[PDB]
């Protein structure tokens, strides 16, 4: 079987991540949502709150675990025996950088294969980085992240 | 009526932005000019000197006004009782980011259109980042900005 | 007053033009929408038909007007005394080809301004080719155009 | 089931398609390179040789098919009973095509999931356009096609 | 000495090309402007004519030759003892194809270095297909092409 | 003459900077690889180590001169006298910043050329920021960068 694995800061997730992880969901046989710590970005949430946010928005999906990682993606791909790689790919993405990184990530992992998805029309156009400068004013949020993704983050800036 | 509304940070202004308000100015009764606080960024000039800077550039424009706000975008377009975005086009630029910030601004004001406008061909290419790196090196930047912000920027790094 | 051109093809039209003539209807008091006939590309539909579905899903708007013109745009906009030019945003389509267009209009018709829209995410990602390819092979084309758009292109191919 | 469809016109098929053929034989149990007609663009090779040549690069694959279709897309990957389209991203594919083609074949066919691979970096930026006019004009073009293509592709030209 | 091959279609020649024409000129010891027959697109002036026009154009310049091949441009370079391709690249330009086109080149011909350039601001945003539909249509191209190139063309449509 | 002048940051140089250096060496007489200050990126490596790097890699062309300032790129392209400014593109670059910075700059230098080059496909796709962050996590750099940067990463980062 495929046991696909979805890296990211999920720094909140968002319902673009969330629709990628429905479809990866009814795809694979197994989903792994590897939610990277990333210290040098300055997260909004700590990875522990983020594995936290990411598990009570995909609660309904019984083969998608959420784990937190802090080591290299390249390694963590074979300690989590994962031969899959997933990124998601809206009108609105790092061309550029995802190209890099997938590229740059085969010659660290070549059993690992990096493939792209797309979400739905009406979830694409949202960035987990506007999300969080609209929290940070007030903004109502409850089109781009799940309700309790929205509670963190009013609760976050109070 | 038609009261556009110009966001951004304008740190500092420049021609791009000054041949964009020119072009705003002929078609609407009234252009709002909303100079964004913007601490995140770490702004080079503060909010009231960027207010002046753009009232100066703008003061033979009478339908034109300026404005400094460090509130949420949709908030503020709904305060001021105006109806029009209005965002810059050049190069390429992050065609992502405009693209994803209108779409989510689309969700939090509805009723506040935004449309695009694009530059002369002999102000595109033009960032104010770029101003800013050239002006602390002590380059000549009076073909890039107003007179009256090379003065600005000239005290800025003397 | 404002009275904006909003040229193209239409062959046929789509959801991604009605909700662009959608936007421009709540915004300037008059929209022309000039129908080019663009023998070059071989268009599906002729002249006369383009014109009469543009109008069919325009009937609704009064403060729109569809006309049909096989001249030289630059000349056809002076004629119509419009002095704003629309055009289109979607995904990134032809992003060099629609700033080549709007700088070289602006060398025949410089007091005619080249403002650009983008559609709603539901019908962003809806070309007029995509939906002659489709309908040529028998598809269901009633989600990406008008009910009478599709009652012409299923005449077409039947 | 997971049965991907590699849909596309192959005139001629390429070691960009080849490498893309040989990582999705590693992930998925069944291949089906779906070789369409498309008489709209006057393809160099009949739809007939372009199978007959999918066939002779992915011969030592077992679990790789290769069929034509002149029909619809969504029709025939409902004929097929595959649950995956499979496209190309080189970095300098159609993104704008790749989009606008994924999301409204999810209009016609839901069920059916657009996902994207990427090719080697050796075989990227290897377009079949221009290996038909390199061999058109007696270019050597053994480094980006197969030796079966070659040999078409002289006799061809030659 | 460095001896470069601009190679094109130049139907017709521009004020775009001209312009890196002028600094190519300025920075080899030996320009050559090879104009490409290219029977397949259809051009609009014959391959004998164009060379005409960009003769006259750059007719003030000492080490520029314009010379018309039919040949593949990897055998034609090493016919022309040339050892760098030129191309040009502005803000409209094919950025997927020309990489294409440089990178198999590279395969065909490994001594001739494809390098590229940038013309005037001015002269960017200038394609020679718009400017043939607007002579088509009796429009003012002195801004886009040298006055010879609007004295071929205006009589070409007559 | 023609004295090609390679800014950049270098940190730290990679192989794609090589493979670019390599082919600048064969075609100018003289080559300057600027290692620029650059304070504000904070960078990984200090200039003066970032030029020894640079050295070590390009110590077997003896065309190449690798030089440290802190200067802007316009005051020392004119205290270096080199009239060509050199920049990469991997079709992965950043055009826009790219054609920004190569459009002003010819506003302060207009008499130095900027011209670009491509790298082989496999040396793109390669960044120096990705080559820290898989190095800080430690993973095996050696096939992105020079076993010089791979001794001097490794004893960064343990």
């Amino acid at each position: 079987m495929n046991r696909v694995l979805y890296p990211g800061t999920f720094d909140p997730i968002t319902k673009g991540h969330g629709d990628l992880i429905e479809r990866a969901s009814r795809l694979f046989d197994h989903v792994i949502i590897a939610v990277a710590a990333s210290p040098k970005k300055n997260p909004l949430f700590s990875l522990e709150q983020r594995v936290a946010l990411a598990q009570e928005v995909t609660k309904h999906l019984p083969n998608v675990e959420v784990v937190g990682f802090s080591t290299l993606l390249a390694h963590f791909v074979k300690e989590q025996k994962a031969n899959v790689f997933l990124r998601g790919l809206r009108a609105v993405s790092d061309f550029e950088y995802e190209f890099q990184l997938a590229n740059m990530n085969r010659q660290l992992a070549p059993d690992v294969e990096s493939m792209f998805l797309t979400p739905s029309e009406k979830y694409s156009f949202i960035s987990s980085t506007l999300v969080r400068e609209i929290a940070a004013l007030g903004g109502d949020i409850s089109k781009f992240v799940h309700p309790a993704v929205a509670d963190a983050l009013a609760e976050r800036f109070k």
